[PDB]
């Protein structure tokens, strides 16, 4: 079925400026947006700010100015942050936007309608800053601000407080089994795998209703009305998880404002999405209340939610960015972690994939290929026969973006640039072995082999990096001279697809300096 792909990440609460947290969900948002885009698929990426709820208000509160002064003005902060990131994302939606609260209450009203949103109370735990319903056994003893005795969450470790309310209740309960069904049924539809098999357990042991509303006073009036019942007020996360339905539903200039909100989702072919990005601290939002709003509302299911290894709610990336670069800082977040908080993100580590990977490994032979002394025509040379060692190396050059791309649909990105260096590193063994430095001298025609295959493997190396490497991957064709049609389409992760007698660009000029160690 061909739609336009999907991918989002979640929409930031804005009590306080955006970090690295968010910067990294949204970066993985993005790559997997660029590498879609680039294998020619049509793309609507999207990235946001939650803006309602308790949370935002006492923070807005505590720094004394209006909740719609705060909002507006953090709200710039993170959209200025993702420019400076150099993101290509298609949205960014606030959930205080009009359309948005359009959407909640459409949906709403459609939950109330199938019966499955009634009247009742939420009498238990709740943590204010994970905006999060907790049973007994999710919270144990901690200490506040001050450092009285108090109770916390086991989840995150911020304060929680008991909650007793009159309360409009989803009836999640309802939904266990469906959900059991959907997991089983689609594998894949949560990565990693052993944060399915979180899920799953979780939702085995039994699910139960849950609170949609909350009385006005508790929210300080800073959230979405309930249709019908101006008293109460929309959950924050029923209004945050609406706002990829929202997205899915807008038309959008080229400036990047949102112009309509059409009626029906299938108008636009975005929903639902095919991959949500989020961090592990907001799983059971997105795998159980999401597809349990949607299955009530008799809407499609997402795909895919990922999530990875870090928290999103001293390292600033866009100070670290100007620093080492931002492509190559990009490429570090990415590959440094998994699906883990095992990463070593120190300068030192940084300094050493800098240098070894991206200098080392890809810079030096972008520059060896090139180079005046070893391609003297500065064009790419035609190829004589091939050696079974030449035939080595073009295998693995051949076989790569069919593993790449199986990488990048996962989705998995570190293994991705994995599978991409390690292809690499063989390209230099290759030209190491081949020393064609000696061969302009020596042998012309074995030279032309050699040159036309590692310009080969760069190209296309280089293709499937340009996800990560957006800006340098552009500089390498540029040197390569690789026309822009060569540059995207499936048809171009082919061996061979730029043609020899194609001229180089001009030289200047380096393309990863290397770092004092
Ligand atoms: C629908 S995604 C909501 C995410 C939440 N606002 C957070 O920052 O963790």
């Amino acid at each position: 079925v061909e739609k336009v792909f999907f991918v989002t990440s979640p929409i930031y609460y804005v009590n306080a400026a955006p970090h690295i947290g968010h910067v990294y969900s949204t970066l993985i948002t993005d790559v997997i947006g660029r590498y879609h885009r680039v294998k020619g698929e049509r793309v609507f990426a999207l990235t946001g700010t939650d803006e309602h709820g308790q949370k935002v208000a006492e923070a807005a509160k505590q720094k004394q100015v209006s909740p719609y002064d705060f909002t507006t003005a953090v709200a710039g902060e993170f959209k200025k942050c993702f420019e400076q990131m150099d993101y290509s994302i298609d949205y960014f939606i606030r959930t205080t936007n009009e359309q948005h609260k359009a959407v909640v209450k459409e949906l709403w009203t459609k939950l109330e309608q199938k019966g499955d949103i009634y009247l009742g109370r939420y009498e238990g735990w709740y943590s204010i800053s994970d905006e999060s319903f907790l049973t007994p056994q999710n919270i144990t003893d901690g200490v506040d601000k001050d450092g009285n005795p108090c109770k916390v969450s086991l989840e995150s470790g911020h304060v929680v407080t008991w909650v007793s309310e009159e309360n409009y209740m989803f009836r999640l309960s309802a939904f266990r089994e469906r959900l059991l069904e959907w997991y089983h049924a689609n594998p894949g539809c949560i990565v990693p795998e052993f944060r399915r098999r979180e899920v799953i357990r979780a939702v085995e042991k039994g699910l139960p209703d849950l609170s949609v509303s909350r009385a006005r006073a508790t929210l300080h009036n800073w959230a979405i009305p309930v249709p019908g019942n101006p008293d109460h007020c929309v959950y924050v996360w029923l209004d945050a998880l609406t706002n990829y339905l929202t997205g899915s539903r807008l038309r959008v200039d080229e400036s990047g404002k949102e112009v309509s909100l059409v009626d029906d989702f299938n108008e636009l072919e975005r929903f639902p999405a095919d991959v949500h990005v989020i961090g592990k601290d907001i799983l059971k939002f997105h795998a159980i209340y999401w597809p349990a709003f949607l299955l009530s509302a008799g809407l499609p299911l997402p795909k895919k939610i990922v999530a990875h290894g870090w928290w999103t709610k001293v390292f600033d990336p866009v100070e670290k960015a100007e620093e080492f670069g931002y492509d190559a800082l990009k490429y570090f977040l990415l590959r440094e972690s998994g699906f883990s908080d095992d990463g070593d993100y120190s300068d030192k580590n940084m300094i050493a994939r800098l240098n070894g990977e991206l200098a080392d490994t890809l810079g030096n032979l972008v520059m060896r290929c090139t180079s005046a002394k070893i391609n003297v025509n500065g064009e790419w040379p035609s190829p004589a026969a091939y050696t079974e060692e030449d035939e080595s190396l073009i295998q693995l050059i051949k076989d790569l973006p069919g593993t790449a791309d199986h990488y990048y649909l996962i989705p998995d990105i570190q293994k991705a640039i994995i599978a991409v260096f390690d292809v690499l590193r063989a390209i230099n063994a290759y030209v190491t072995d081949m020393a064609p430095w000696k061969l302009v001298k020596t042998d012309p025609e074995r030279l032309r082999t050699v040159l036309y295959i590692t310009l080969e493997g760069v190209r296309v190396t280089t293709l499937l990096l340009s996800p990560i490497l957006p800006r340098k991957s552009v500089v390498i064709f540029d040197m390569l001279g690789v026309p822009e049609v060569h540059r995207k389409g499936i048809e171009n992760f082919e061996f061979g697809a730029v043609p020899p007698g194609t001229r180089l660009g001009p030289a200047v000029e380096v393309l990863f300096s290397k770092r004092s160690t």
